[PDB]
């Protein structure tokens, strides 16, 4: 899931 990659690096980033 490509995206799903990008999704935890925003989760990582963002949220903590």
């Amino acid at each position: 899931r490509r995206w799903r990659r990008w999704w935890r690096r925003w989760w990582r980033r963002w949220r903590r």
